[PDB]
């Protein structure tokens, strides 16, 4: 029985091929979540489909009707059976569904758009307005937002740190909305709001669209704190502990490492 | 039913007070894993009993009649209940008992007395001029022997044939024969314990490199045991909540007994 | 009984004379390869006459009805006796033909228009700023084909799926183009070939970071042929007698019409 | 049938291993020949068993009785099968043996003592006494010899360049002679001549040796010509065919270059 590996397009997790009009299958898809998918298949014999969640989204709870959705919802309630994707390991997915140990480490940090060169001895320096997280709560003028029904909106939404709550009191009445529905998305309005905004993602996105052209956006600060990337399972499957001795196995072999530096430095360019 | 915690003594996950020969009890013990074991009793809600693994290794197999040793082997045999302290996740423990979702991260590195020739670990195995050597029965030996890249393999085909033993019993041992070579020697160790070291005194050791790879510390318990998801769960909720950050910054820069 | 002799037109190898449309024979000839096949002749004591190949490719396989063409195509059907030119000795030819020694080493290097951000290949395989191509029909492409390292491979799953296409028919061609595309078409071939043309006018193009791999030339035969011994002594005496490096001196550096 | 495979003991080719006391067979040596013989036995399956030849000599053919001797001249006579060794490819050694495709190239170089740095603003810069083979030739304090029944021998003896004639000439005639009976022989002369001795070897020898402590010695000029080793193989064997498609092969996919790389430049003493 072949089993649908579900995941996100976000890059450069799962892209879209060049020549994918005409190609079709496993075949359309590259980058590092395939790989990922390839090495557990390589380890664990399995047939494996990837497929792409109906609504695009990561996965949240929705308020007065506990109905899963996204990635971590299709994957609840039976119609997908592993989650191959850069899914976070939170602490209310954890009861739903079944985390392996994290293959990649992240960190929830902050993109704006690269200010320009200080002329004024001939040397130049970068000034950016914002350096943490803290002033930039501090501070009205520069509008930060996340993506919707992620791990961020509900780090934020779940915080007792002073900073973050004040953070997530500015988010939640803010007019217009600073909530985004993709990456791609942030990332957009970032570099066409004239350096007025700030996208608050995960580092290792946050670092391949810094290394990406045209490269007009950086990442200021450290992260706000430290996650990982697990590959999920329905509770009680047969899946959990083979694609946990899977996801050790490729890290003392140094798969993961190959695949991240091969996926994220390797193509980069500018 | 009291449970018992098996640690072992490591600085500033476990280490003695300075009175401690008043006190009794699991008063007689500081560090950042008694407040893990104190933040995870009290997210569970049972009584616990620290105690010192009674040989001083963390986990490995006699290689020859498949007994474990340390906590690992404290924990297989069905002599301990739990092991709150800086337990790598391997691939080989992971068949034998049950682990968490990791506390803290950690790789390798390099530490070495205070123009740097060495950089990265490849100028390290090229250069036949300075030694170096990790820890016994633990999580480095074990990584560089199963290691399947050249330039580890190299280094552990210089590392077991050696001439004096390069190995040493405690990463206590480890440091003051760095200190002591006079440059001639350098540890490879766990990153965390790298930097508690050179950021404490007389500061004569720097990390130098990058991190070999990257692994992490989790709470081990016995395969099968009704205190895996817990634990889990309650690691989880540290995490979110922030503590685990706020104990590595009370235990590793709140003191800095160091100009940095 | 005359033997047919082929070979390409390629500088400094084989050019046409300035008044060739006057002579006849092997006389309207010059280049390294005629001076080397004179001398080959003078040791074996034959009567050589000169020929083009009809086609100007030195060696490939159709890959779907197995024929050769080129000058190993004329070669292995009879229509040439020997084939002195620059053909490289490649694993795919000599289980077909027979070579000799090498008379000359040579090596893929990459050529580019006159702060050279791209250094060794590593660097030109992962920028996808720039393009970059081979000779098709030829020994390079052939050798990027069954490349089994990742850099190689890389560059030539690029190269096959590009567009427009990539590949030049002459190495003139290639030429050309690399000083038309005002640096942003990099060409790969034989180092011999881009000494002799970055010391040429009107000077605009070098030849940057180090050779890919070494090879060398062959002076080819049809297999079984009695002319192989004869040919490889030849060879090797020109070689300890220090003629080879003459020649080469004489059409490589001698004229050099460049400031270096 | 199990061949003999013979070689030289010259370094970085063949080496006497650390714990080559209780070790017996195929792994009492290590170094380059080494490898290329494992690589050999590899594309063409067959047994072979590592041999040093008695007198330990590359090979020369004599006068008079014209018996030749060494690695040449055990193969010739039968008690060997192949030479996978630092064998220089020759015209003479051509009529008489079988010569694979090179697998390394060569030429002849000279050695000299390193000189000591300069005094003169306060910038070092190294000076030599000799700086070609003309050179060389001219003056008459610096002694310099090559090795008794190599390859660079015939050479400078059946030269018709006006300076090699002129350094064979001074060669054959020289009091004490200058000659050596081993590539070692040769670097001790030279180091402890004080530098009145220059020894003229191959490139790929100099450059080891170069590289090696206490690394006291340099190469000066450049390669007088150009040569290239090759295996060895009796006239009319089974065996030069199969030794040439696996050189090529080797040559093809990256080994010969890579073992090169490892044993030359992956220990690097100074
Ligand atoms: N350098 S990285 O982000 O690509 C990366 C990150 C991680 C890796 C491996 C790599 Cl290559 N493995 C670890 C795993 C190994 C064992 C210890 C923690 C988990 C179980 N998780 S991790 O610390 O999240
Ligand atoms: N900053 S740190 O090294 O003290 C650190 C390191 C880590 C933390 C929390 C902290 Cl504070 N939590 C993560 C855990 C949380 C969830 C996601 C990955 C594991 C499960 N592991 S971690 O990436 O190893
Ligand atoms: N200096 S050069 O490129 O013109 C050059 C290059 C070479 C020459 C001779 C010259 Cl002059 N001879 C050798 C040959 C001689 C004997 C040893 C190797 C082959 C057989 N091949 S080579 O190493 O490819
Ligand atoms: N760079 S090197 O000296 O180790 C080296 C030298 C040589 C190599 C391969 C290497 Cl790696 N192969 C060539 C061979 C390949 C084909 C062309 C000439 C012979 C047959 N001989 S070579 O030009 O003597
Ligand atoms: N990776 C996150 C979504 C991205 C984000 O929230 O920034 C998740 O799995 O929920
Ligand atoms: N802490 C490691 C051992 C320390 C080391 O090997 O450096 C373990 O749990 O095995
Ligand atoms: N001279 C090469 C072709 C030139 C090239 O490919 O660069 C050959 O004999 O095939
Ligand atoms: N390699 C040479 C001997 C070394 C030398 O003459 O320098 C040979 O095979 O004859």
């Amino acid at each position: 029985k072949t089993v649908v590996v579900t995941t996100i397009l976000e890059s450069p997790y799962v892209m879209m091929k060049k020549n994918h009009e005409m190609l079709e299958g496993n075949e359309r898809y590259e980058g590092y979540c395939v790989d990922l998918a390839a090495e557990i298949a390589k380890h664990c014999g399995f047939k494996y489909k990837l497929t792409i969640v109906g609504d695009g989204k990561y996965g949240a709870r929705d308020a007065d009707t506990k109905i899963w959705n996204g990635m971590v919802g299709e994957l609840v309630y039976g119609k997908a059976d592993i989650a191959i994707a850069p899914l976070t390991i939170t602490l209310v997915r954890e009861e739903v569904i079944d985390f392996s140990k994290p293959f990649m480490s992240l960190g929830i940090s902050i993109m704006i758009k690269k200010p320009q060169k200080s002329k004024p001895l001939t040397v130049e320096r970068m000034v950016s307005p914002i350096e943490s997280a803290e002033d930039l709560s501090k501070q009205t003028e520069i509008a930060y937002g996340t993506l919707d029904s992620g791990s961020t909106k509900e780090f934020f939404r779940r915080s007792k740190i002073a900073v973050f709550d004040k953070m997530w009191t500015y988010m939640r009445s803010a007019e217009p909305s600073v909530f985004v529905r993709t990456t791609a998305e942030g990332v957009a309005r970032v570099r066409k709001s004239k350096g007025k905004y700030a996208y608050l993602l995960e580092s290792t996105m946050n670092e391949y669209i810094e290394q990406r052209k045209p490269c007009d956006t950086m990442k200021v600060g450290g992260n706000l704190d430290s996650k990982g990337y697990g590959i999920a399972t329905p509770k009680g499957s047969s899946l959990g502990t083979p694609v946990n001795l899977a996801v050790l196995k490729l890290s003392e072999q140094g798969v993961l490492d190959k695949l991240k530096n091969k996926w994220w430095y390797d193509k980069g360019e500018c």
